[PDB]
């Protein structure tokens, strides 16, 4: 069936709008290899068909041949249902931990960017380095090795390339972006930075720039940070 993923468009009502629920539908149909439609919606001048489709505005939204879906949740459950083994790959982690690891960051990020007080910034400051912390400690402890790598038992050294294992999956496809979001726009307006120390988090987010399915669906950093200007309050 024809498939096609309408998001909301971003500041010119042409590309992609900074959007962690879009980036990470516009994901897992990357990494489903099926072939797909990605088409942006200017909420301020939507076009007839879409206002047809989705009279109710919501966005993200996916067309399944002639049946609308709405709510990014059940989308990614109805993708990964439909397209799965043995035509399209699994993408559901196997670990449950996976699925909870750093879910906590985005929101600690957004109470942080939201303050204005120069005091209060420092316990937020705080809240947002410990949650990175516990991510960064999941991503530093073990998980069964995959097939493709033997360097745990030939060396002595346990290493993953993502959250689950070394393919994305559809834990990483709701992270990735949210995570890329925290890194552009708290160094645009905190100059602030996930520290060296977390070798973890940075070890996950170098393996997540090398592959296209990550970077390519990243909206440009200038986008991120326009999207920003009501929500993040200088001290």
């Amino acid at each position: 069936p024809q498939v096609e993923l309408f998001v909301k468009a971003g500041s010119d009502g042409a590309k992609i709008g900074n959007c962690p629920f879009s980036q990470r539908l516009f994901m897992v149909l990357w990494l489903k290899g099926v072939t797909f439609n990605v088409t942006t919606v200017d909420t301020k001048r939507r076009t007839e068909t879409v206002q047809k489709l989705c009279p109710g505005g919501e966005l993200p939204f996916l067309l399944y041949g002639t049946e609308v879906h709405t709510d990014t949740n059940k989308i990614e459950e109805f993708l990964e249902a439909v397209l799965c083994p043995p035509r399209y790959p699994k993408l559901a982690a196997l670990n449950p931990e996976s699925n909870t690891a750093g879910l906590d960051i985005f929101a600690k990020f957004s109470a942080y960017i939201k303050n204005s007080n120069p005091a209060l910034n420092d316990n937020l400051e705080k809240g947002l380095l410990k949650a990175l912390k516990v991510l960064d400690n999941y991503l530093t402890s073990p998980l069964p090795e995959g097939v493709d790598e033997t360097s745990a038992e030939d060396e002595g050294v346990s290493q993953r390339k993502f959250l689950d294992g070394n393919e994305l999956t559809l834990a990483d496809c709701n992270l990735l972006p949210k995570l890329h979001i925290v890194q552009v726009v708290c160094k645009k307006y905190r100059g602030f930075t996930i520290p060296e120390a977390f070798r973890g988090v940075h070890r996950y987010l170098s393996n997540a720039y090398a592959r296209e399915e990550f970077a390519s669906t990243c909206p440009d950093d200038e986008e991120i940070e326009l999207a920003y200007e009501q929500v993040a309050k200088a001290l």
